[PDB]
Formats: structure tokens, C-alpha cells, sequence
């Protein structure tokens, strides 16, 4: 019995694919999950790519405390520790749901003058925002992520940092995850608490719902003032720094799953997939040697190409079982190398996106690289296609209600929080972002009729 | 205030070098510290080296929960969360002090047959073991580490795993940290709670005190039976699995500090140093372009050699500041590139171990690799020498008392926990380990006079 098809019950599909693809399981504590190897592998690949980009932009990792003094922030989202060291604590401690306060506290002492700027930090680690309904990679009390924090002398430098980091997320999304996104500003109601403004990249999942794939905020001098973070400038004048904050959690994995997955299971993007090419040898005692020798040789030839290949040499599972598992886990390509095919110097190259073809083993190494890129380009093409097919401009609240049932709704909004909150209360849909690049338009609020704001149509959609 | 020399007050020297090398700082919560970029970079290299070794030995990373059900274990060590989701928990959760239980729980349901073995897992993350007084990298409530957990079908396979890992640790210490260690067994009184036997690698710091650089435990089937972790063997019979456990925390960093640091600050082992060669460009307005062009050229030449080089062209600090900084931070080699020397195609290459010499930029790329290797060898050499000069066979408790005041004391012990405890109560010294490879000797306990156990002399010392 297969997975509950996407069109049947998308939600139940998602959970099942995660279990079957062995991406994760559920821990003994409600709301907490354990990321199994295969799943962790995806995370590690995302860490690596992001790290490079962070480093190339002059950022450095570090590590701040897990516990934060309540004074700095019981709110529901918080997991609070009231007892430690056997005794009850005078002031309870919050397990970090985010680290801006603690970092700010530390910057207050490290920063003295322009010589201590800019501060370009990043932290890979966990955080805790309490969750009851456990949904691997989408809803979990605890989750892993990357939270970058920076401090600058000028406002201009900070704002450039925000967009720089957002773009890095968009690039990871597009060039590495084959997930098309939309860059823009969150509305006042939707921004990060403490930030003057929040930028974001919004993606559209296969079930028509939007998902924020990453975020970068301009905190101005809000945290600087709160945590007394000032410096003496070259002009001998003492000023407040301007900080920024940017993060991307393993929710990005859920994005990968709900964007490219199908009724057969996962379909991982080549440039982030732990296994780009699995090799399943087909043989009998008589040809075991000659094939494994030809298989391993391929393995080595592929490695030499810099490809992430995996030789499923397991001598205890039918080639079908293997084939199924790798299909379930979304391995881009699969090479079935057997007796008869080998004899002509060829083998069969199965594509996860569908199709097969017997090619010459000697050509595989030179071919695969370019094929993987095609595979990636195709994933993106379809995703784009899907979005185009699920995006609609609306001028009436009746058309809007229809649109947010299928995907993205481009509506005019007055800009009033109460009006936007009403739209969510009635249709459950929210504002995703006020796109940076969008045809400039003026009109009237699709919900209250009053004159539109933002000078362009806002992206609306039901979101995760 | 300069660095309190080691001979004056080693402890104050340590706290001081850590602050001055900007390795870490104290967080807003007691017993908490923040690892600064430079310090974190050290940890990263350690992660990378250990990761490669773990992977080459078939281990895969995963990520289990931060929270552990209290019933799986308020002990002083624990940091308990009693409130979450805006209400008081009916069952207070414990912040993991170690991931033995949860992983066992998971294994209970993941393991069914011998097909599901061996289970070779590793996790990189944080744990919390409440601490009152805070001492960077040695005593902190929260600390980062790597904890390996494996499950095996046979007892032999488990024990081989145990030693395999300890050896990897030992290799890390020796070949990478240039820190000589001693592989042996912890006595019954000093083993890991829940383990059959605990192996370890003991190192001697420059203050004559011992320090555990890492441990590997044979848990037998204690956890397996406790969490009902069994499998159906090939012989159709159902049996318990045998599990191991091994860890190495950022305490290893503290080891690197107290093993090679001098009165001038840190001295980092080349193979683990974030920056192996730093290039500080000294120039004037009329010579900025020429100096920087050559400096960058050298940077690229060294990178090409696979060396970790850094070009310090910060505008927020002067040359004086920098040279002092990199000395404090312990960079193995320093390259002073100025206009005059550049005219003759030269620069000053200074060694952290002491030395200077104007050399032609063209020879540096080809010489440095070798020089670094020598640097490493030298560090190790001295470290070996230091230990030799601070290890002493003792046959009397009086001599014992003297030896433990300088370093290692090779004494005979009855093996009684009571006796061993008495020794510590009296001298504060502890058994570090009963070395695997040591000259076989029979005798009488240095403290109670009763016949000796372990068939060899037991390593004693005052430890961290
Ligand atoms: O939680 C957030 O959205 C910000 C950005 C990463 C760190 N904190
Ligand atoms: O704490 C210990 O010693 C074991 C080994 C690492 C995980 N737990
Ligand atoms: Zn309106
Ligand atoms: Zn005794």
C-alpha cells in the first residue's frame, strides 16, 4: 500500500513521506522530533552552501548561550526552566526562541568604537518555540536553524546587509533547491517583533499554500537602544549601532519536500541531494565479480567527476526493493548495471522524474554532470509552471476567496492592520509580501474598498 | 595589565589569555559563556577533523531531542523546564545532560532484527550539566560537544568500536593538537555511570594537572535491557544489543590552551589553527597599491598550497595592534610585508615559537608547508619532554604526595574504591587511568599497603 496521494490528503501525504523516506521520526516528548541520518544529510548540505555564502560575505560563526534571562524578554512559545542545580532559580530562564537579546547584551560590552564595526556574526544551532501539533520540519517545539546577527555604524550599511542576506537565501532557494520564490517586505502586521521592517522570500507549495523560506530584518537601532549598544564614531561622537537579523531553519527542508515531491515520494534537487546517483548492481554469482568491478569503477569515475554517488552494494535486498527505496528517497538518478547491458559496455540510467535509457558506461561520467543540471533545471521549470498556474490577480473579494483556494492572490490592500486582520479572520489567508519587483499599480482595497497602499498589488495566500 | 605569567598564577593566566585572545566571554547567566568567532573557529576545525574520521569509519550524523522525559533519568546536574506553552507542565522535562536514553528509546523501536545492525550514529550539539562556578571550556553549565552512540549484535563488535573511537580521539590529540595522551581504563570509581567500563585519553597540562581529552565507553547491554532494545538474530533467537558511547567536548580547546600556551598568549597547533599564516600589510599612502597587490598575491600563493592564510588589512586597527593580536591569538606564522622589503621582493616571516627572518616572497609558498610541519613536531616534542619531566614512579605515599604536586604519579593501588577515595580526600589527587600499554608490575598499594591490582602501576594526578 503506497503513500496517501497528495491530492487525497496532502497533509497525511507529507507525514507519510517523511516517515517512509526516513527523514525523521517522533521523539518521546510530544512536539519533538529526531532527524534521521538521511534527513540530517540534507540539512548538512544546506549548512555547507549557506556557510560558504556567509563566509564569502565576511561573516563569522560563533556561539551564544542556550538560556536567556527572562528579564531580556510566561509567553506561550517559551519553554521555561525554573529549577536548576537542584535548587529553584531566583529568576527563571527561557530556552532561547531567538538570540538577539543575549547577543545585544554581549555587543553592549564588546562594542566601544567604530573600530569594533561592523559586527558580522552567524550562529548554527537550535531554538525553542513551543508547538503542540508535531509536524516534522514545519511544526516542532525544537528545531535547528541558522541565525545571523550584525551590527553596523550607519543605517545604509545595515539595510544593504539585510538585502544581501535575503538574496543569499533566494539564491539557495533557486539555484540549489530549484524552488522559485518571491522577494519582498512583510506588512506591518506580518513583520518580526522588534524590527523596523522584515524582508522575506515566499514560496508556493504543491498544495497551493505559501511558505516563508527565509527571512532578513532591519532592526534599526531598536535593540541597540534597548540593550544600550553604542559606539564612539570617528567624529568622536557617541552613537547607537544599527543591527540586522536573518534566519533560515530546517523548515527549508519541508519546502523541498512539498515543492518537488510526488505520489511516489521525495524528489531531491541535485545540488542539495545527499545522493546524486545511486548505483544498484544486478548480477548472479557468475557475473558478480565482473559487475561489482565495473560498478565500483563507475563509482570511482563518478566521484572523480565530483558527483555524490552511492553504490548500494547491499547483498540482502532485491534490486526492486533498492530501486523503490531510492525512488522513495528521491535520488535524482539511478544506474542499474547488469550482466547483459555491461557486456556491450552500457547500462541503464533511470531518472527519478521518469524514464530510462541504456547508455555506454564510459559516457555516464561525462554525461551525468550535465544531466543532473538538466534534472535541476526541469524541477525549477515545473515549479515555475505550477506557480504561474496558481497565481491570479483579483479585483473583488469574491475572486480573492476563489484565488486563495488555489494559490497566490494578487490583491490591492489599503494597508490598515484591522482590514488585513479581517481578511485573515474571514478567509484565513494572510499577506505574504509586498514584492520588491512588481508592476506599479493603484486601486482599491479588495476587502474594504478604500484606496490602496504600497503602490502595487500585495501577494496573498493561505500559508504554512 | 599584561598576561599574568604562568609561573605566577596559572589560573589567572588562563582566564586572562582566554579573554585577551578573544576566545570567549561570560554570558548574562552564571556558569554560561559565549564562544567568540576566533574561539569557535577552533571548534569548527575540530568538528571537521573528527567528522572525517567518524565518516571513514562508517558513522552517520543525526539529531535527537534537546528535551528528555524526566522518567528516563531533580538531580543538581539537571536544568529542568517546568513551564511551556503558557501553562505548567504535568511532566517537567530535562534539558539533556547526555543523549543515552532518548537514543535508546528510539533504538527500541527502530531495531527489530540483525538487519538493523550495526547502528553507527554521531550527534554534534550541546548538552547541559549545571555548574556553579564558571571557567571557560572547563566548567560551564552548557557546552558544545560530539556524542557518538552505536548499537551492535555481538559484544566483540562493541568493544572494538570502543577502542576504535578512543584511538580516533587519541589521533586527534597527537597528530592534530600535538598533545601527547595516555590511552587506558578508568577505574571502577571513575567510570561512566551506566557503563561496563570507560576508556580514556589523559593529558598533562603545563601546570602539572591532568585533563581528560575524550572518552569511549562499553555499555554492554545495560541500556539495551533498560530501554528494551532487542533484535531477532540470524539464528531466529531474540537477543539484546550491545551499545557503546563516546564523547569529546570543547574542553579539548582548554587542553590546547593549557598545553602549548606561554606567557605571551596562545600557541595553536598548525593542523587545528583557524589561521596558520597571517599577513599584516604595512604601507603608506604612496605605497598602498604596491604592498596590497603583493600581499594578496602571496595570499593566493599560500591558498594554492592548501594552507589556511589570512590577510589582515583592517582599517580599524594599526599594525602594532595587529601583530600583538595575532601573537596573543597564537597564529603559527606571521608575515610582515612592508614597502622597503617589497622593493627587494622580501618580507619578514616571524614564528610564534620565536624567530624572524627577511625572506623573498617567492620562497614562502614552497617553504611554509614544511615549516608548519616542523612547528607541529616541535610543539609535540616539548610537550612530550614536559610530561617526561613531570611523571614519577612512586613506592611511598610520601613520594606520592610530592609527585602529584608536579604532575603524574605512577603508583600501585589495591583497587579498593574506599582506598582510592581516601587518597583523593587526602591529596585531592585522582586515578587518571590504568594504561593499556605499560610495564607489567606487581607491588603494594601506595596508600594501604595491600597487594596491587591491575597488574601494573596506575596513573595518578591532580586533575581538571
Ligand atoms: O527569528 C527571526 O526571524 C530572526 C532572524 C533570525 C534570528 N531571529
Ligand atoms: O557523557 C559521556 O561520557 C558519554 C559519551 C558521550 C555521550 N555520553
Ligand atoms: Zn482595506
Ligand atoms: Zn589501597
Amino acid at each position: 500500500k503506497g503513500l496517501t496521494p497528495q491530492s487525497q490528503d496532502f497533509s497525511e501525504w507529507y507525514l507519510e513521506v517523511i516517515q517512509k523516506a526516513e527523514l525523521a521520526d517522533y521523539g518521546p516528548v510530544r512536539g519533538t522530533i529526531v532527524v534521521r541520518p538521511y534527513g540530517y544529510a540534507i540539512w548538512e548540505n544546506i549548512q555547507q552552501v549557506l556557510d560558504r555564502m556567509f563566509k564569502e560575505t565576511g561573516h563569522q560563526n560563533a556561539y551564544f548561550p542556550l538560556f536567556i534571562p527572562m528579564s531580556f524578554l510566561f509567553s506561550p512559545e517559551l519553554a521555561v526552566v525554573t529549577h536548576a542545580g537542584g535548587e529553584e532559580l531566583e529568576e527563571p530562564l527561557a530556552v532561547r526562541p531567538t538570540s538577539e537579546t543575549v547577543i545585544g547584551y554581549m555587543w553592549s560590552k564588546w562594542i566601544r568604537s567604530w573600530r569594533d564595526l561592523p559586527q558580522l556574526l552567524n550562529q548554527w544551532g537550535n531554538v525553542v518555540r513551543w508547538e503542540m501539533r508535531t509536524r516534522p520540519f514545519l511544526r516542532t517545539s525544537e528545531f535547528l536553524w541558522q541565525e545571523g546577527h550584525t551590527a553596523h555604524a550607519t543605517r545604509e550599511e545595515a539595510e544593504e546587509e539585510v538585502r544581501r542576506m535575503l538574496s543569499i537565501y533566494a539564491r539557495l532557494a533557486r539555484e540549489y533547491a530549484a524552488i522559485p520564490v518571491i522577494e519582498g517586505l512583510k506588512t506591518e502586521k506580518e513583520k518580526f517583533a522588534g524590527a523596523v521592517y522584515t524582508t522575506t522570500i515566499e514560496a508556493l507549495m504543491k498544495d497551493g499554500k505559501a511558505l516563508q523560506a527565509g527571512t532578513s530584518h532591519y532592526l534599526g537601532e531598536n535593540f541597540a537602544r534597548a540593550f544600550d549598544i553604542k559606539f564612539q564614531d570617528r567624529d568622536l561622537q557617541v552613537k547607537y549601532v544599527h543591527t540586522t537579523s536573518w534566519g533560515l531553519s530546517w523548515r527549508f527542508i519541508g519546502a523541498i519536500i512539498m515543492t518537488h515531491g510526488d505520489d511516489r515520494g521525495l524528489v531531491l534537487p541535485p545540488r542539495l541531494a545527499p545522493i546524486q546517483v545511486v548505483i544498484v548492481p544486478i548480477y548472479k554469482d557468475e557475473s558478480r565479480e565482473r559487475v561489482l568491478e565495473a560498478a565500483q569503477g563507475l563509482r570511482q569515475a563518478l566521484l572523480a567527476q565530483g558527483l555524490r554517488v552511492h553504490l548500494d552494494d547491499r547483498d540482502q535486498h532485491t534490486p526492486g526493493y533498492k530501486f523503490h527505496e531510492w525512488e522513495l528517497k528521491g535520488v535524482p538518478f539511478r544506474v542499474e548495471l547488469g550482466p547483459k547491458d555491461l557486456e556491450g559496455g552500457q547500462a541503464v540510467l533511470a531518472s527519478r522524474l521518469g524514464g530510462k535509457e541504456t547508455l555506454p558506461l564510459a559516457a555516464l561520467p561525462e554525461a551525468l554532470p550535465g544531466k543532473l543540471d538538466a534534472f535541476h533545471e526541469e524541477l525549477y521549470r515545473r515549479a515555475l509552471a505550477f506557480r504561474e498556474d496558481h497565481t491570479r490577480k483579483v479585483d473583488t473579494y469574491e475572486a480573492f476567496k476563489e484565488a486563495v483556494q488555489e494559490g497566490f492572490a494578487l490583491a490591492f490592500h489599503c494597508g490598515d492592520k484591522a482590514c488585513e486582520r479581517l481578511i485573515q479572520e474571514e478567509t484565513t489567508a494572510t499577506t505574504r509580501c509586498v514584492p520588491f519587483e512588481a508592476e506599479p499599480e493603484e486601486g482599491f482595497c479588495v476587502r474594504c474598498g478604500r484606496p490602496s497602499a504600497y503602490g502595487k498589488r500585495v501577494v496573498f495566500a493561505k500559508a504554512y
